[PDB]
C-alpha cells in the first residue's frame, strides 16, 4: 500500500466520481469545503478521510503529485482539481461552485 498504489488508487476514484473530497475529521479546512459542497449537493458526494488510513502518509503524498499540495482538504470535482477549503469556500461565494457542480453532472 505504498506511494504508488496510493497515486493509483486517488486518481482512478477523482476520474469515477463527480464530486470527491480527500479530508480528515479534525480539519476546520475540510468542514470548510464540506459545508460549501453541502450548499449544494449535502449528502451526495464522496469523502475519504484520512487520519485513520495507515498508508496516510502515502495518500498526502500522492495528493502532492497529483495536486500540487499534500494537505488535506483536496476536492476534485469532475476529474479536475479545485482546491482546498477557502478554494471551495471561494467558489461557493462567487458562484462557480454551482455552476462546476452543474457541469459535473451532480446538480
Amino acid at each position: 500500500m505504498g506511494k504508488a498504489e496510493a497515486i493509483n488508487e486517488i486518481q482512478k476514484a477523482v476520474a469515477s466520481n463527480k464530486v470527491i473530497v480527500y479530508s480528515k475529521t479534525y480539519c476546520p479546512y475540510c468542514v470548510k469545503a464540506k459545508n460549501a459542497l453541502n450548499q449544494f449537493i449535502a449528502g451526495k458526494y464522496t469523502v475519504v478521510e484520512l487520519e485513520n488510513r495507515a498508508d496516510c502518509d502515502a495518500m498526502q503524498d500522492a495528493l502532492l503529485d497529483i495536486t500540487g499540495g499534500r494537505s488535506v482538504p483536496r476536492v476534485f470535482i469532475n476529474g479536475k482539481f479545485l482546491g482546498g477549503g477557502d478554494d471551495t469556500a471561494a467558489a461557493a461565494s462567487n458562484g462557480t461552485l454551482e455552476k462546476l457542480l452543474q457541469e459535473a453532472g451532480a446538480l
